[PDB]
């Protein structure tokens, strides 16, 4: 598709806004521990590792129907591009919290030990699912069924096959530990992703309505929507709840989008 | 309403300040910890949580009314104040600087005592009107107290985003941080600025000058505009934990400075 | 004071470089520990809290006298000397890069000794008149001692904002830093830069270089304005804390080197 | 050589892409911990230092063929392909958001695992010819591997800078990066960056995007020039250490993904 | 001496690269533990505090002597080699990731050992005559070995600022880095560049790469200026703290390289 200028005059932008709700395991409102997964179940040995689904942390995707634009017989067309989105991690300040149930900070007087440990950011914004890559830390995992990881798992997976590819094409179905963004894709999707790793470190966020990401590429183009549809994707781990029986829990957070498009021509293919 | 173009020529800016003591829990000034919580007290099950009032930070919050702009509310266009750029400060963080305070030792009995640290919150927000609220908590079945105000009704989707969770910040230490949160989906009339990090132990880190200033104009070059003469200024500063001897816990915030710069813009009149 | 234009010429503008010692207990040269702290005393309660004088670090202040710009004080304008900038530098960084000083063990006594850690506090200022303060303290039942300059008869109010509970930095040595603040609603003519990072153990981190300039100015252009041709430098410089084999622990401090540049305002006589 | 100006028009530049697997120690992709090193073997002392050819980490490096640009080598002038920029992403970046592997517990047996943390290193680079390596190691007295290619006839000296120590990187997975970095004093066709973070347990921290490029001309706004129509890529991405349950320890690294774009520079034919 | 014009027309620039080994106490190449320092030697008390030299790091220097510039000095005019910018680097900064080194286990007996880590110090200078140093210590009671350059007559001032503890980094492995940092009211004719994390056990941190230049010019535009056409080199570079499986310790250091790019200056001749 062979993109031209952008559309000027009146009602050449518009703004949606979205949010996401973490998928982390307990994905049901109605669960008790929605917004955090199951219990961890760990593997007995490498042969061994047979995680429930209730504890694999999932992405969140959403997708959002904007305006037709488009006689699909002219020699150009409109496509919406997105050009910048303001994104928020929601609910940073409950984490501020020392009396929920857990393990004592020291002895029996003292609050409990907040959310800490391994963390993981990310957000896309695209005009079509975000694509993805597999790499797992073990080869020899028996992941859920009903959930969409790799097919005939070998060890080259512990590494970069170019055969394990995947669109994120369901909200809270493709385990983080499994898939990544695909780099070598992507052309029309702009990805923004952070992870700092550990088992007890302190997590770090910031919030504001004054940053905004631009999302143009080096030629000045944003993500085209095809079939007027944008997708929105999502991972906020915040890090690991731990309980007084040491048991633990991931907890993530729900991310707001606001994006901003406008109107593009491109050649009828 | 219509936003125009700025007002110009002599005593077109004005400047006010303020500072907002912080509201962590023994929030009267004739209290013995009045700048820190009460001792946390612990759920004994997910089931059984009920944190007391004097245990939970709450946001600082002031009204700042501004000059009277309008004085025939029938003209075709009328003023309202534009909060333009602020300067803003934690106050008192070289008090943080004392290892002779009653608490848990460093090491034993010979040495100084472990200072404030562990989780932090820093946030202001200077507005036209209150700063919009989101309600999210860390647990659905904690019982928190009546005398305070927190989400009515709470079910397990309030562990995440519950749309029908929204509140105004409009009263000064009434609601808790650890439920109330900037709500990034309206707030059109505010600027807020926050960070967040967590731990149990982790070192707090400040800084202070007087040489910077923040800019609150959004992209359209227009900053926060004062409903009826009226700027909203909104705060936390919880800088950590303080650790007593017998090893009961206390958070410990600090005040914060204001010093906000206003203009007059021109608005369509609406009626 | 109506404010007017830089003067130009020959000879407008000056330059000043001086050093600040720190004053962390041990303030006199001949002591022992000068540097540091003396052995820091704790409370038993809250009630019972008073730090000796030695063990409470204090600000460092100096006053450099300009040369005098005004020789006939009544011509409708004056002269006033205007900081522009500062190159400013903790000196002996370095000093800390030592695992021989008597102390405790890092691991067993084969090992190395801990180092100076925990909090750390860096603050300096250039004003053309004294440092504006603000009083808060982490317990307003603490006493602290009578030669030291602390809040008058405090009450709980003062471990937040009571704003009667202000000070001018005017004396090395005498105001301990866990009470006083720079005061942000004051300090029109000063110019100051703060870093604190807390906690008991933390790895203290400083650079060290001659290739860095602040600049002084306001947003108007307009630096700190020496009244009566006197320049104020304020600094604390506390690096962390030295802990002793038998856990006694002191404060250490490093001094500050200004360098400072400064040029001819002129200003409406009053 | 004289390099001239950039060759303009038409089909003057292209791209390429390509990704470096990870060799950790176990290189072959068939091998149970692809992707990991074996144990870690430790010395039971300085004289008696035997580490395992699987236990050390290379570099990983890959040689892109470009398309041919000269006719006829006879002309006065010929083109040569010259890198300008580059996007590189760590990919499986989330495949360390793991607790339920088999491994050692964070607190007791109801708890996580520990994931990987630890030193981790990190190094791309984009050339038009081998990349140059200095060598230099934590003890001259370890034995090395013989297939694995390492400093000859090592003595104290090799503790630090040794100007006889220096290699291409023209192998993959034979060169250790315990044992060989890039050498500043060369490699002026091509550009490396490197970040390390040591430690025994320290927590990885990193990004991934595509809205990122790097710059890859020098201050003459010359990238590297492709010699004989080669691009050379090279990469260690280590992100720390796995620890399993009996508390033996494996290197884990990540592959690197590198999108290349060049164009055409005119050179004078020698 | 008064500074004048930059000196234009063909090979008005030249170059210059160096390495300067690290000096951590072992500092003879057919150490056995070149490139460290010997296991540090604790005080048992303050005032017997007599470190070894060997565990005693200091800084490196070269000299590097340029081209001749001047033909008849006897002309108004003279020139000068002036620095313009530098590109430094820490050289076998992957040899830290080594875990199989005899030494402290990370855990038990089946796993790696503890890497180099705790206290780290880089500076690097280039300048046209001897980096100037001040003197400051941790303790005037400690005895320094007598073949090193310390401060004579110490006092407990010395733990301070002494104006007249003094000197010039002129000898190569001689001057303790725990004594001498560089003097900020002098080195008007070097540029020195530092940064120091202290702790016991902290993580280094350190990057390196080829496209990084630091230009050397001042606010004026001058570069060092290199007096009888020499140039100065120092630098340290303490990686941090190897342990042994003992427990004794060890400071680490690795060597930097330097890539000096120098121009031709005009200065008025004083006869
Ligand atoms: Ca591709
Ligand atoms: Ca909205
Ligand atoms: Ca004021
Ligand atoms: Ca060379
Ligand atoms: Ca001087």
């Amino acid at each position: 598709v062979e993109v031209l200028e952008v559309r000027t005059g009146p009602d050449a932008i518009t703004q949606i806004e979205a949010y996401l709700n973490p998928r982390m395991g307990n994905n049901n409102p109605t669960d008790e521990l929605y917004g955090y997964s199951a219990d961890i179940n760990v593997a007995s040995s490498k042969a061994s590792d047979n995680p429930n689904a209730t504890t694999l942390p999932t992405y969140s995707v959403a997708v959002i129907k904007l305006p037709m634009l488009n006689d699909m017989t002219c020699d150009t067309l409109l496509m919406w591009e997105a050009v910048s989105v303001k994104t928020e991690v929601m609910g940073i300040s409950s984490l501020v919290n020392l009396h929920q149930g857990g393990k004592y900070i020291y002895g029996s007087s003292s609050g409990t030990i907040p959310v800490q440990g391994t963390t993981l950011h990310m957000f896309s914004v695209g005009g079509e699912p975000l694509e993805l890559q597999g790499l797992v830390a073990s080869s020899t995992t028996t992941y859920p069924t009903d959930m969409v990881t790799i097919k005939n798992m070998k060890p080259v997976n512990q590494a970069l096959d170019p055969n394990a590819k995947a669109l994120l094409d369901k909200d809270g179905k493709y385990p983080v530990e499994v898939w990544s963004p695909d780099p070598s894709k992507n052309e029309n999707t702009r990805y923004y992703g952070s992870f700092t790793g550990g088992a007890t470190t302190p997590p770090v966020m910031q919030f504001t309505n004054s940053v905004t990401t631009v999302l143009l590429d080096e030629n000045g183009v944003g993500p085209l929507c095809k079939g007027d549809k944008l997708f929105l994707s999502a991972v906020d781990i915040v890090g690991i709840h731990t309980n007084y029986s040491e048991s633990q829990n991931w907890r993530g957070l729900p991310r707001y989008f606001n994006v901003t498009l406008r109107k593009r021509v491109v050649k009828n293919p």
